[PDB]
């Protein structure tokens, strides 16, 4: 699910610049070990050099120039190795850059999916209750509503169902009530 | 990223759909709250 994903990007992102950093290493890693190499080869070039020039005054002479034949085969390993030197100085801020490059990428990245989920589940939230407030109770409670209503109309129709038969038979008996009724005011009219 | 901004633009759309229904019945209903809203206006009138 896109939830899932999104967040799983920002994990990815969290990894990569953790691998970024370890490379870092290996890069320096070489920085420093190339300055070892050329430390040692320039001392490496005066040591025999210094031997050969007192082999100079003594003994053999010949012996020396094999010792700056050496001396010299390795002073051009150096500035073979200087060369290499420059190639990594100049991939090292490369890629200096390219880890700044990233962290940009992933800051916005990261502070971008996180306003865009914010901002879409309340604009859900608020669809979902507009929604709920919408519905009304037009199709739940309106119609229960209605359904007891229904009931009501019956039962007030079955009531005066009762007053319909009531009215319809004992006028017959009525009349002679107020046969009756009639009599106690005259009597009235004798206190008078 | 895409795929969940697709779910996005899915639910958006779906909430504006509850809002596309909610505008075109309701106006029969609302036209009579806006006279009653009138009303309590001619009150303000009247306690000036």
């Amino acid at each position: 699910d896109p939830e899932k994903v999104l967040e799983q990007a920002v994990i990815d992102m969290q990894e990569d610049l953790v691998q970024l950093r370890q490379a870092v290493a290996r890069t320096i890693a070489e920085e420093k070990r190339t300055e070892q190499r050329l430390n040692q080869d320039t001392q490496e070039a005066k040591k025999w050099e210094d031997r050969a020039k007192l082999a100079l005054t003594n003994g053999e002479e010949n012996l020396a120039r094999e010792a700056l034949a050496r001396k010299k085969s390795l002073t051009d390993t150096a500035a073979a190795y200087q060369t290499q030197l420059a190639q990594q100085r100049t991939m090292s801020e490369n890629l200096r850059r390219n880890l700044a490059a990233l962290e940009a990428k992933i800051s916005e990245a990261k502070t971008k999916k996180n306003m865009l989920q914010a901002r879409a589940k309340a604009a859900k939230a608020n669809a979902e209750l507009q929604q709920t407030l919408g519905g009304l109770g037009t199709s739940s409670a309106t119609s229960a509503f209605e359904r007891m209503e229904n009931k009501v109309l019956d039962m007030e129709a079955t009531s005066q169902a009762a007053g319909e038969l009531a009215g319809f038979g004992i006028e017959n008996q009525f009349a002679q009530l107020e046969a009756s009724s009639g009599v106690e005011d005259e009597l009235a009219a004798l206190k008078a």
